[PDB]
């Protein structure tokens, strides 16, 4: 279940490896990928976009 953004426009599909990581506060939810040395692809998924995984383990569970 891979993290995909894009509203209105534009096509490209993000996968859930590459990953800056932010995910938590409020009702914007910022996201962050790395695309490739450090420049960041800002974006937004709120609540009905975001995966399961993602919940279970966000935190790594044994």
């Amino acid at each position: 279940a891979t993290v995909k953004f894009k509203y209105k426009g534009e096509e490209k599909q993000v996968d859930i490896s590459k990953i800056k990581k932010v995910w938590r506060v409020g009702k914007m939810i910022s996201a962050t990928y790395d695309e490739g040395g450090g420049k960041t692809g800002r974006g937004a998924v709120s609540e009905k976009d975001a995966p399961k995984e993602l919940l279970q383990m966000l935190e790594k569970q044994k």
